[PDB]
């Protein structure tokens, strides 16, 4: 759950070589800050808004919206769209 | 249903950085208008024909034929081919 | 029923082959393609006459993956003919 | 049998088209039409030797990828061995 | 056994071909051929170690992706933990 969102975000960040978001996301994971898939999205969303990381929010939208689709989870879908909104409003 | 079409369109728009189409599509989604995948294709195709958005229609054709293929939806398949006809007539 | 032509147009789009999209969509409009086999035959014939190597490339890939998916030996045979027609242009 | 034959050969041909390698395409399609390839294992073996003879590191790369993924799919340990062989041939060129 | 070893090693090689990392391909094939690997988990540890000692950032990126997806497939928390270690080792290189 936690790792399912986080690990995929990490993988997608490596593909675009966003090394700073990789560092920040992994820290949040290791700080014990993530206990659910839902928690992963809000934490990663918050981090990206604070540091102005448009590509992190793009990755986050894609990963969460597919996780929500795959699991039938309406809450994750909401956070994914809200991530893009943060991305727009940067 | 609705989000099945819209969310993949947004994901594909993100992959090519079509920031203009992303604005319009999430705007259409947020406006509570779209109640079905068929309405999703209709609204996006009409947006993109009005604005002359070749890349949106291409993404629309692909997302909608593959959705119509998966679920057996003759109406959506028709709408995808109409998306493509408008694009070629741009 | 026309699974093959849909996958062909998606691939033609990526390479921006608007002429093949046109000619392929025309064949679809007229009711010509009602099965996988007729999909490959009609598209291969159209690519042979109009001299479209890129269409035959796309058709081979699409047809051969379709054949593998469904275990359809006649489509496989058709896919390789389209490749041969390409190699002789 | 031809089931495994075309799974190897057709995916190799698909990948060669993607990189535009007409030289390999002609070499593989002619070996297939000449009856040189009657099983998955022979496909790998024939394409591997063709590529070694002509120094086609790009064809061995495709062959390795297609063969090891087929070997994992079918649990075929002989395809897997040939696949690693293809990679070694590529590496020694 | 050899199944899990090759599921890890073979995909790493596949991904290394895609980025053209011939230095890593050689070091990985060398470790495979030397019977130094009995399981998927050992494959990850040995590849992670080589990549640390030779400073191979790209091998570690490939290793994380291969190992973390294998771990998800197999419900294998030990291999997941290795995958994140591989990313940390890359961060310090
Ligand atoms: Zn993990
Ligand atoms: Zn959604
Ligand atoms: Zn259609
Ligand atoms: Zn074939
Ligand atoms: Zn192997």
């Amino acid at each position: 759950g936690t790792h399912e969102i986080v690990d995929r975000v990490l993988t997608e960040l490596l593909k675009i070589g966003d090394e700073e978001s990789i560092k920040l996301v992994t820290e949040a994971l290791e700080k014990g800050e993530i206990k659910s898939a839902k928690e992963a999205v809000e934490v990663i969303k918050k981090i990206a808004k604070e540091k102005g990381l448009k590509e992190l929010l793009q990755v986050l939208y894609i990963v969460a919206v597919e996780y929500a689709q795959e699991k039938g989870d309406e809450e994750i879908d909401k956070l994914a769209h809200e991530a893009l909104r943060v991305r727009q409003e940067l």
